[PDB]
């Protein structure tokens, strides 16, 4: 789907993320909740976290962010060959915790924002475009897996 060069840009910036997955995850979740406050309602264990510092101090929130970025990293490393990784992720999102595709767009925006804020020299326009294509592919294929399970996303 993406060119080999586009995948290399995605995986180059992802290696920078892996220097501090927890901190990237916290900043991504905080940015998501600030930009799109409806998304915080999907996390009932976080409703008492009122400030950014409270969110950064919550080991629970940090672990949730690492779980999500670890799954995304493994998917991105498959360079589009990711059916076996998306099926269980679609199930985790489409049953009891219905996560709309729009919310995956919102977190994709937060991912782009945080990667650029932390790694501008490794995440210029071509790298941003490549990451956007990779996340668009992720969301398109998740949406198809949602539908197979009976969830229209
Ligand atoms: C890059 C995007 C995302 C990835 C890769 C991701 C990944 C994951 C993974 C791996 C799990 C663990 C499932 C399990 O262990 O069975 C999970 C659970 C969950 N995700 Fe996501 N997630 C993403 C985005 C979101 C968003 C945007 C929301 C809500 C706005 C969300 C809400 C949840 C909830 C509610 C759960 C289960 C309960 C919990 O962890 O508190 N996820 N996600």
């Amino acid at each position: 789907v993406l060119s080999e060069g586009e995948w290399q840009l995605v995986l180059h910036v992802w290696a920078k993320v892996e220097a501090d997955v927890a901190g990237h995850g916290q900043d991504i979740l905080i940015r998501l909740f600030k930009s799109h406050p409806e998304t915080l309602e999907k996390f009932d264990r976080f409703k008492h976290l009122k400030t950014e510092a409270e969110m950064k101090a919550s080991e629970d929130l940090k672990k949730v962010g690492v779980t999500a970025l670890t799954a995304l990293g493994a998917i991105l490393k498959k360079k589009g060959h990711h059916e076996a990784e998306l099926k269980p992720l679609a199930q985790s999102h489409a049953t009891k915790h219905k996560i709309p595709i729009k919310y995956l767009e919102f977190i994709s925006e937060a991912i782009i924002h945080v990667l650029h804020s932390r790694h501008p020299g490794d995440f210029g326009a071509d790298a941003q475009g490549a990451m956007n294509k990779a996340l668009e592919l992720f969301r398109k294929d998740i949406a198809a897996k949602y539908k197979e399970l009976g969830y229209q996303g």
